[PDB]
């Protein structure tokens, strides 16, 4: 029984398991805390445990390590990676800074630690609009996600310089206007919760535009929802609100990187103390400055 083995190893290692909302149901069921990128970042600043097992993708485990440099942070598989975050390279940031030296560099937390070393502040889908609104500039450098950048431009009225030019999430790019039409036909009493990583014409059909954390916060506003994000979010919402109804917009909206994490390799992570997540001190310090500024804003 992997679940009983994991529970005993958690105790033996003085470990906490942090899980993203897109983790497999059986992984969510053994996590101590579950949340979106911003909540996982905040939760990483009050870790009393000695070991963090991060059931999520590599940039998320790195963010936890940046905020807990003297704790052991484990990722259960090094193949748990984010295709969108990998699209942004330091070269892109440097070129944009050359053109707009007075523009703050605003990096989605969906980014490498190397990239965050060049950020003035980080953001998530939950706080991107608030942060960019308060920055002392009418133009900001922003990436990697161009669909979130479109949403931020619309809501703040500021000029958004995307880095790179085509950054996007293949999972959320799957959603189309035909999925909106089918959801409206199959569930005519449901409202639509849509992630800002979806394309702009789908965003415009939303009843609410929100990160997964915002979806959880605003689900109380209606009793039936079609969920335009990675399909494991439906399980999360059904567990939190058993009295509501939730439907996937597309069952095939799956993140391969997220599903590199399994119950078995969480067990192996605790058993073998692997895979240890490390961030170079110079990169971590600079990234930490931008992430702390995000939490302060
Ligand atoms: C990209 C994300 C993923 C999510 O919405 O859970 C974020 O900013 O929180
Ligand atoms: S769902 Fe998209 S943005 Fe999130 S980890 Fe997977 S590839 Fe990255
Ligand atoms: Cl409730
Ligand atoms: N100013």
């Amino acid at each position: 029984d992997l679940v009983e083995e994991i529970l005993r190893l958690k105790e033996e290692r003085n470990a906490i398991i942090l899980a993203h909302n897109y983790q497999l149901p059986e992984v969510q069921d053994i996590a101590d805390f579950i949340g979106d990128s911003l909540e996982l970042a905040r939760r990483a600043t009050r870790v009393d445990a000695d070991v963090i097992v991060f059931a999520g993708v590599d940039f998320m485990a790195e963010t936890a390590k940046i905020l807990n440099p003297d704790k052991v942070v484990l990722i259960p598989s090094r193949e748990a990676t984010c295709a969108m975050a990998n699209m942004l390279k330091v070269e892109h940031i440097l070129e944009a800074k050359r053109k707009y030296p007075n523009a703050p560099v605003v990096l989605y937390v969906n980014s490498t630690a190397e990239a965050k070393a060049y950020a003035d502040v980080t953001v998530t889908s939950a706080n991107a609009v608030e942060v960019v609104k308060k920055l002392d500039s009418d133009v900001v450098i922003f990436g990697p996600d161009k669909n979130l950048a479109h949403y931020v431009a619309k809501m703040t009225g500021k000029k958004i310089i995307p880095v790179p030019s085509k950054g996007h999430c293949y999972v959320h790019q799957k959603f189309t206007l035909d999925d909106v039409e089918r959801a409206k036909k199959l569930h005519p009493n449901a409202k639509l919760m849509i992630h800002p990583e979806c394309i702009p014409e789908v965003q415009e059909k939303a009843d609410i535009i929100a990160s997964t954390g915002g979806m959880i916060k605003r689900a109380c506003e209606w009793d039936e929802w079609v969920v335009f994000t990675e399909r494991e979010m439906v399980y999360r919402l059904r567990k939190l609100y058993p009295q509501k109804k939730f439907y996937p917009a597309r069952e095939d909206a799956f993140c391969i990187g997220m599903k590199a994490i399994t119950l078995k390799n969480i067990y192996e992570s605790l058993k073998d103390m692997k895979y240890k997540v490390e961030v170079p001190e110079e990169i971590a310090r600079k990234a930490r400055k931008a992430i702390e500024r995000m939490l302060e804003m």
